């Protein structure tokens, strides 16, 4: 199946995916000197006061934290955004070592982890509807650099050691992913692609512009996750990132001068 090793990694995926090398793919280098300042572009609005996240699961690529996304409580709008998109789950992608694990890239730096907040367009009523419409997913990239701690993201890392193999889950209530976000909500924005099979190109992508901080030893937990499951020979849960994919005919705008 597939995954990020040599022998099922990225460049393997487009076998049972052919969308992988399709004309919307995601993640890409933002080239910060070619996006384009675009005055029509609205802030952003992040309404997450009322999220409620229920479990964290190890799903054998990453981890991910999932909301209760059956009211409308965390929702995405404005932004390029037509409409409401409610938040299902976040997870991160990270590297080995600090110096890679972003997917998205900026004049081709690549930071040390990246977080994906996904939102579904609630006009198509549930997720699995969303992901097969172009406007169906709006997903809130978030960079990490290395430096001082970041205080929201420490009750994620101290829940990692119980669900350090693929296919464990823990309880996980009252998290709040406002302590997640950089002070700033500047973006850039372009029209992409699941970075993780199946592929599928349903996503307006929405990169903030400004990195959040996390310590080393945050990171290093992170590090400490299994893509095996329990009672398998261990593979740590590293460098579980797509590297850039083709711009084709796509323009990245820019909410910022
Ligand atoms: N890296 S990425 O965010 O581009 C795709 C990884 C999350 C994929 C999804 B999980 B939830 B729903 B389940 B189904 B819909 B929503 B998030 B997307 C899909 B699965
Ligand atoms: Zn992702």
């Amino acid at each position: 199946h597939w995954g990020y090793g040599k022998h099922n990694g990225p460049e393997h995926w487009h076998k049972d995916f052919p969308i992988a090398k399709g004309e919307r793919q995601s993640p890409v280098d933002i080239d910060t000197h070619t996006a384009k300042y675009d005055p029509s572009l609205k802030p952003l609005s992040v309404s997450y006061d009322q999220a409620t996240s229920l479990r964290i699961l190890n799903n054998g690529h990453a981890f991910n934290v999932e909301f209760d996304d059956s009211q409308d409580k965390a929702v995405l709008k404005g932004g390029p955004l037509d409409g409401t998109y409610r938040l299902i789950q976040f997870h991160f992608h990270w590297g080995s070592l600090d110096g890679q694990g972003s997917e998205h890239t900026v004049d081709k730096k690549k930071y040390a982890a990246e977080l994906h907040l996904v939102h579904w367009n609630t006009k198509y009523g549930d997720f699995g509807k969303a992901v097969q419409q172009p406007d169906g997913l709006a997903v809130l990239g978030i960079f990490l650099k290395v430096g001082s701690a970041k205080p929201g993201l420490q009750k994620v890392v101290d829940v990692l050691d119980s669900i350090k193999t693929k296919g464990k889950s823990a309880d996980f209530t009252n998290f709040d992913p406002r302590g997640l976000l950089p002070e700033s909500l500047d973006y850039w924005t372009y029209p992409g692609s699941l970075t993780t099979p199946p592929l599928l190109e349903c996503v307006t992508w929405i990169v903030l512009k400004e990195p959040i901080s996390v310590s080393s030893e945050q990171v290093l937990k992170f590090r400490k996750l299994n893509f095996n499951g329990e009672g398998e020979p261990e593979e740590l849960m590293v460098d579980n990132w797509r590297p850039a994919q083709p711009l084709k005919n796509r323009q990245i705008k820019a909410s910022f001068k």
